[PDB]
DNA sequence: GTCTGCATTCCTC
DNA sequence: GAGGAATGCAGAC
């Protein structure tokens, strides 16, 4: 046999890996269970011709926050370990067990929509310090989705990431030596019949490749071919892109492919120089002598893949004559500092705000340098430019250790991390005038480059320090996913609903709302919603809340829930499919009156609750039903209590009690006291 | 309070 | 109008 540990972000995560896997491998015997209270298992049986395998997939939902905040140990230290030094977490690691020891697979991310904008760089940072360990990195993402205007579920115009984002990826990738990648899944909105947008979108740039690739990492078999093939559709998306947008200020596509085939490196283009790098900054953002600097880049810059991507370069047959304006401008007269900025050599300008008014650190900027080092390497020269407010303890911080700011803060330990040097000029909130700083961060750089975590041998145990919210989640889904409607995949019976979208089913048709926001005016999403069709005359469609505790159970949630479903119902599917036959756009608009709506609210509580807690927390939350879980140690089981508030709510539970059964799920580590 | 995930409006060209 | 610049809310701690 062969074990695989699964470690999520949570378990519908976990889950989407065992899809993937069920996608390609028909089992001839699948078992489901759990080998702790926290960690959730599939077994399966499979084969390939003649030749038998059996595999057990273990998954470990909620990721520590540091060395031993959930489980006992942490196994992204594992990724830590061969150098990835920014706080970055994926969605799921895939590891194989052998010799009492963990060994990472692969690293993957999934994302809902193709992010545009500086939201595509947002979280680029952990392709970037995934990317450097050796372990492979798999970004998935649909193409397309929609956004929407969540006022009337109004569709939004498309918009595409800047070329030089899905790029990355592939720069990253040859500068490393590892497999990264971006894989995109035909979203349910991929209509292009009625978007001119994708008039000219190859659609063998959608990824049976991934299943195929992650099989191929189970069986310990060779995927260079498998990896080039997603490489190619990786590069036919940038072609895609590039040759969507206009080439004056932009890379065009024969650009990025003299790049890709070796010809060219990104910073030696014969072309480069066509366009400049213009940052762009708002005026209400200015202040000190920024604008000048602004101007003494644009005197000298080349672009580097669009002139308006906020980073440029300066070559090195002009970077005597750009640090000469820098000095001047700033009064720097140090000889050695002079010397330093003045090495020969190509120079990348990074221009960033970094800060809001109040000095919290802008999200986008902490993927800008991860970008720029995935695209020219991560020992290109950096120089990172930043113009917006600090706080008094920052720039304190900044003149007695810089190392201690980029400890606790993200941006701080990007800028820090990448930088050769850093130049400030900041306004600092309390003060009239600008502070002007000049970092010469070389040696730093340097230093973090090679730094990894103590190497240790990683096997997480399967208890964790204590349940809470992620337990009562996977507890949830597993009750409700698997053992109620008798399934062992995501690709069964109703398909209810969760955080990504809620799924209707009739007798002939499957409607689906994509892009769920997290609040609407008078509810809330849901984190499961479950469809019961053999219950009432009627459909049910019962939303689940999951806390750790029962206080945690916000006022009026519980209809605040079932008015979330009640505003979808406002409006047309975003997506429908015969259960028979392809997915089209939302034709029809759904009836309220046709189902019947509950809400629940779960959490644990160890024997706390008496009648009148009880009563309380229905007259607070509104609930129809309360889950109440508790884990019993020896032997362990999650003992269930299930309280109705009303008549509808104990026929819910009278037909639960009655239908937890399963062929493939091991109900016995389960106690259902009513 | 701070830090980070999430995602929408603002502003320059 | 395109698309990067800029911005804040929320949850978790
Ligand atoms: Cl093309």
């Amino acid at each position: 046999m062969n074990v695989f540990r699964i470690h999520g972000d949570n378990i519908i995560e976990c889950e989407r890996v065992i899809d993937l896997i069920l996608s390609k491998i028909n089992p001839q015997k699948v078992k489901r269970g759990f080998i702790s209270l926290s960690c959730p298992f599939i077994e399966i049986i499979f084969k390939e011709g003649h030749d038998y395998f059996h595999w057990r997939f273990d998954m470990f939902p909620g990721f520590n926050k540091n060395t031993n905040d959930r489980w006992n140990s942490n196994i992204l230290d594992l990724l830590s370990q061969k150098g990835s030094f920014l706080y970055e977490t994926p969605d799921v690691i895939i590891t194989s067990l052998n010799n009492g020891k963990e060994e990472i697979l692969m690293a993957i991310v999934f994302c809902s929509a193709l992010q545009a904008g500086n939201q595509a760089w947002q979280r680029s940072g952990r392709a970037y310090s995934v990317g450097r360990t050796g372990y492979p990195y798999i970004y998935i993402v649909d193409f397309v989705k929609y956004e929407l205007n969540n006022s009337d579920r109004s569709r939004k115009n498309l918009r595409f990431p800047n070329p030089a984002i899905p790029y990355s990826y592939i720069s990253h990738s040859k500068n490393t030596g590892n497999f990264i990648v971006q894989a995109y899944f035909r979203g349910e909105e991929y209509q292009p019949k009625y978007d001119k947008k994708l008039k000219f979108f190859d659609e063998t740039i959608f990824a049976d490749d991934i299943a195929d690739y992650i099989i191929a990492k189970l069986q310990h078999r060779d995927t260079s071919n498998i990896e080039q093939l997603l490489i190619n559709k990786n590069l036919k998306m940038v072609e895609f892109l590039s040759k969507n947008t206009k080439n004056d200020n932009n890379f065009t596509y024969s650009e990025w492919e003299s790049i890709y085939n070796g010809t060219y490196r990104i910073t030696n283009l014969p072309s480069l120089g066509r366009f400049k790098f213009r940052k762009k900054i708002a005026e209400k953002s200015l202040s000190g002598k920024v604008k000048e600097f602004n101007n003494i880049v644009q005197r000298y810059s080349v672009g580097l893949a669009s002139s308006d991507l906020p980073f440029g370069v300066i070559r090195k047959e002009s970077r005597n004559d750009f640090i000469n304006d820098v000095c001047k401008l700033y009064n720097i007269n140090d000889m050695k500092i002079i010397k330093e900025l003045k090495e020969d050599a190509d120079l990348i300008v990074c221009m960033l705000k970094g800060f809001k008014p109040r000095g919290d650190d802008n999200r986008p900027d902490r993927g800008a340098l991860p970008l720029v080092a995935m695209l020219a390497g991560e020992n290109a020269q950096i120089f990172t430019f930043i113009y917006g407010p600090l706080i008094k303890g920052a720039i304190n911080l900044i003149d007695q250790d810089i190392n201690k700011l980029a400890k606790r803060n993200g941006l701080w330990k990007s800028f820090v991390s990448l930088s050769d040097f850093i130049v400030l000029d900041c306004p600092i909130i309390g003060e009239s005038y600008n502070e002007f700083r000049l970092i010469i961060n070389k040696n730093n750089k340097e230093s973090i480059l090679r730094k990894t975590s103590k190497q240790q041998n990683i096997l997480v145990d399967p208890t964790p320090n204590h349940y809470q919210e992620n337990d009562v989640d996977t507890v949830i889904y597993s009750i409700f996913k698997y053992i109620v409607p008798n399934c062992f995949s995501g690709m069964c019976n109703p398909p209810g609903g969760d955080w990504s979208g809620l799924s209707i089913i009739d007798n002939v048709h499957e409607f689906r709302w994509l892009s769920l926001p997290r609040v609407s005016e008078n509810g809330k999403r849901p984190d499961h919603v479950i469809q019961i069709l053999d219950l009432f005359e009627k459909p049910l469609l019962l939303s689940i809340v999951s806390k750790e505790k029962p206080n945690d159970l916000e006022p009026k949630i519980g209809v605040q829930l079932i008015k979330y479903i009640e505003y979808l119902f406002d409006f047309t599917p975003s997506v429908q499919r015969k259960i028979a036959g392809n997915w089209e756009f939302g034709n029809k608009s759904l009836v309220p009156n046709d189902f019947i709506l509950l809400s629940a609210g779960a959490f644990i509580d160890y024997d706390n609750l008496t009648e009148n807690d009880y009563e309380k927390i229905f007259e607070v939350t509104g609930c129809d039903l309360l889950i109440a879980i508790k884990n019993q140690n020896n032997p362990q089981k999650w003992v269930i209590k299930f309280k109705p508030k009303n008549t509808i709510a104990e026929k819910l539970v009278n037909y639960i009690k009655l239908n937890f059964k399963s062929n493939i799920f091991d109900t016995g580590f389960f106690h259902i006291e009513g």
